[PDB]
């Protein structure tokens, strides 16, 4: 087809994915923006009209960066000076602008290094929090109540997540939760002082003389932890004579007892809240349902509905439990709950009562809940053709659990194994979002029969473009290890010729709940390396992987750094074993997880592995956070974990890595996997021998992301692959 998928095609983004993202404001209306105006549209009908132009800001005298419409439409939020933190968090400065009146607003600006602000869920109010604390804002444009005022950098946070629980957590900065009503505001607020500080170096331009050093409340495996604490504010009874009364929530008696977590929030009705908490031992957790006392103003969560969730296989949930959906009237919920069986299925919960009733089953998982409706439930999963890198949405008849559609599965079979959905509210239409095999497709449902409206978005044009390359084709399949199945995905060169030798790319991450192997379109590297460089790039899901029941998920608890490593390079083993693979150029390479299992798998001394490379891996797990690690780990003390901690470090295997090319790469300013973990995996191989290669990548962070970091390193990790594949 001539030309090639280049390398800088992936890097400069010569062909680029249109997505259909939209915006519901009712039961049938969302946000879409054409060009640069954002449009309205009308679901069951497609018309639409401008809401607001593109050309409506252009004396703003900002940079615009996002936006933000409150649901009453009457006004607008505008995001400049998007300063970036963690990998959610960050200060804005922003701008209220007035839609009804034509005009911008100045009684009493948003403040400057915002670091989160949210419209109620009606109406137009406001919640904002500035220096770890929460503030209020009735109007708009009258003077904000301050809610708290315990708000201290590094040390306070409120409103907002300190750094563990932004990451691990709630990957969200965030720590707000509107009342439906907007009624009430639910928040919470945690304790650093006592977590240990992660320390480095921050070297800024060239013109600063002395560098800089960032210091984070960060606890690694087995430190202090942050405390949490709940409250709700009454929001429809604030005043500017008196200050606020924040009710708390205090957490329930088994958690009280040491070390825990908030992990769910999850407004029920008007008048209750339902939150998750789990002890720093995260097998076991408890949820609590609690009420608005009409007459005494403060909440209550009565032990009669205080609901358990234990594992004595390994952790509880996914990467955490699950959220609940309530019916309409909050008495009732459902949720996602490892069966019997050790399969993950919807669950059915009365509020009041005890047990609860499976209402899925069966040897695959649902994804999650998606919607409800007084018929029906909604929801995600992998059940069609035993494929569980594969997703459809489903239906659930509520009087009759028999009765299950599938929703997505004959829309476009051969083109489409892969969606995502959006609901409007109540449920009336949904969009449904296709990711592949083939290209991206966005389309337009209505839940009365299901009926097939509108086709949004079919990435047309992307299409035509790609006809006119030489583009990879993918494999999406299975081998059995001891009679179990275990799937892996490759990339496959252009005219493909099974009769070659093909040299091959292992691309792994490989961590507790991944999924490498699946039926979802991508454009990337790995994209790369095959159409223009014919190089096969397999990835495989084995031990410790996800979506395919807990005895899988579960075979690696305690015990990172095993199965999960020993599969990956079985499979390996399998694929050199196949006739268009050249057994003397197999790599592996990977990022983070991904880089600690390619490390670990690399001083493996299988002989499988001709060279690899490691980007930002972990190499000793008592360097990592708390949250993550001893879900997994445990504690790192003798009369718990430390055995295996201990067992399990990229550094004790210096001695295997004389037998392969090294290449191992990390970011100065890496707050997640701290550029200690690989120093100390160069100083081990160093102090025993071995020649390797390496790369630092001053300022940049755990994603190696800015533009020019992220060209350089694909550029220097292609060098280093097509010279180990003795690649012209
Ligand atoms: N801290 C975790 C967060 C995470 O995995 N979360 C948070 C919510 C549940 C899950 C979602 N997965 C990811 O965010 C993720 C991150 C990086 C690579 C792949 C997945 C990410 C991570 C894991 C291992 C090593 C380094 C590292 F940064
Ligand atoms: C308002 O209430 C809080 C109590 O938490 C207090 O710290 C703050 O200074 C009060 N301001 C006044 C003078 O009302
Ligand atoms: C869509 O069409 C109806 C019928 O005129 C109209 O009343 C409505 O306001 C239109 N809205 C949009 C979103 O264009
Ligand atoms: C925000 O900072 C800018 C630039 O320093 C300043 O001009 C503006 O007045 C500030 N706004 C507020 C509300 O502090
Ligand atoms: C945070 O916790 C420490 C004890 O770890 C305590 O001394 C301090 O007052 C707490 N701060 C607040 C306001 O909760």
């Amino acid at each position: 087809s001539r030309k090639t998928y280049t390398l800088t095609d992936y890097l400069k983004n010569t062909y680029r994915l249109k997505l259909y993202s939209l915006r519901w404001i009712s039961d049938h209306e969302y946000l879409y923006k054409q060009e640069n105006n954002i449009l309205v549209f009308n679901a069951e009908y497609g018309n639409s009209s401008v809401f607001l132009e593109n050309s409506t800001f252009d004396e703003f005298g900002h940079s615009i960066n996002d936006y933000s419409i409150s649901p009453d439409g009457q006004f607008i939020l505008l995001e400049y000076n998007y300063v970036k933190q963690w990998r959610h968090s960050y200060t804005a400065s922003y701008d209220i602008y007035d839609l009804n009146k034509r005009q911008l607003i100045t009684e009493e600006r948003i403040p400057n290094n915002t670091q989160w602000v949210t419209w109620s869920p009606v109406g137009h109010k406001l919640a904002y929090v500035w220096n770890n604390d929460i503030y209020v804002k009735i109007e708009p444009n009258l003077p904000s109540y301050r809610i708290t005022w315990t708000g201290k950098e590094d040390i306070i946070y409120n409103g907002i997540t300190d750094w563990v629980y932004e990451e691990e957590v709630f990957s969200a900065y965030s720590a707000l939760w509107w009342s439906p009503n907007g009624t009430f505001l639910a928040y919470a607020q945690f304790n650093d002082t006592e977590v240990p500080l992660i320390e480095y170096s921050f070297y800024s331009d060239e013109s600063l003389q002395y560098p800089k050093t960032v210091r984070v409340p960060y606890p690694k495996a087995g430190a202090v932890n942050p405390t949490v604490k709940f409250f709700v504010v009454n929001t429809d009874s604030l005043s500017s004579v008196t200050n606020a009364t924040s009710i708390q929530i205090t957490a329930p008696a088994s958690m009280l007892i040491g070390d825990h977590y908030l992990c769910d929030v999850t407004w029920a009705t008007q008048e209750r809240i339902s939150l998750q908490w789990l002890r720093r031992i995260q097998n076991y957790s408890v949820m609590d349902i609690c009420d608005y006392d009409e007459s005494s103003g403060r909440w209550n969560c009565l032990v009669a509905r205080q609901h358990i969730e234990m594992s004595t296989t390994g952790w509880v949930g996914r990467f955490r439990p699950s959220e609940p959906h309530f019916t309409l009237d909050g008495n009732s919920f459902y949720k996602i709950i490892s069966n019997e069986e050790g399969y993950r299925h919807i669950c059915y919960f009365q509020i009041d009562k005890k047990d609860c009733t499976f209402i899925t089953k069966g040897t695959w998982e649902v994804i999650g809940i998606e919607a409800l409706t007084s018929d029906y439930l909604y929801y995600i999963s992998n059940e069609y053709k035993g494929m569980p890198g594969g997703r459809n949405l489903y239906k659930i008849q509520l009087s009759d659990y028999t009765k299950v559609t599938c929703l997505s599965c004959e829309l476009n079979p051969e083109r489409c194994q892969y969606y995502s959905v959006s609901f409007s509210k109540e449920a009336k239409y949904y969009q449904l979002r296709c990711s592949g095999p083939g290209l991206p497709l966005y389309t337009l449902h209505s839940s009365v029969n299901d009926k097939g409206l509108r086709v949004l978005e079919d990435n047309s044009a992307l299409d035509k473009m790609l006809q006119n390359v030489q583009m990879p084709s993918k494999k999406l399949d299975f081998i059995i290890l001891n009679e179990t199945k275990f799937w892996y995905q490759m990339i496959l060169p252009p005219h493909f010729d099974k009769s070659k030798k093909y040299p091959l790319l292992l691309d792994v991450y490989a961590g507790p709940c991944s999924q490498k192997a699946d039926t979802v379109f991508r454009l990337n590297w790995a994209t790369y390396l095959a159409s223009t460089e014919n190089i096969i790039v397999a990835s495989f899901d084995g031990r410790g992987s996800g979506y395919q029941g807990d005895k899988i998920m579960h075979a690696i608890n305690r015990r990172l750094g095993t199965f999960e490593v020993e599969d990956q390079i079985e499979a390996a083993r399998q694929f050199s074993k196949m006739g268009f693979v050249d057994n003397k150029r197999i790599a592996i390479w990977g990022w983070s997880y991904g880089g600690y299992v390619t490390s670990m798998v690399l001083g493996s001394g299988s002989g499988v592995f001709k060279c690899g490379i490691a980007v930002a891996p972990v190499s000793r797990w008592e360097y990592y956070d708390s949250v993550y690690t001893e879900r997994y780990m445990g504690l790192p003390t003798p009369e718990d974990n430390l055995d295996h901690y201990r067992n399990s470090t990229v550094m004790s295997r210096a001695e295997n890595f004389k037998q392969v090319e090294y290449l191992l790469i990390h970011g100065t300013a890496d707050d997640n996997v701290h550029f200690q973990q690989s120093a100390q995996i160069s100083k081990a191989l160093v102090d025993v021998g071995v020649d390797f290669q390496a790369m630092w990548y001053t300022d940049e962070d755990h994603g190696i992301a800015s533009s020019t970091a992220h060209q350089h390193i694909y550029t220097h990790m292609s060098h280093f692959i097509k010279q180990c594949f003795s690649l012209p």
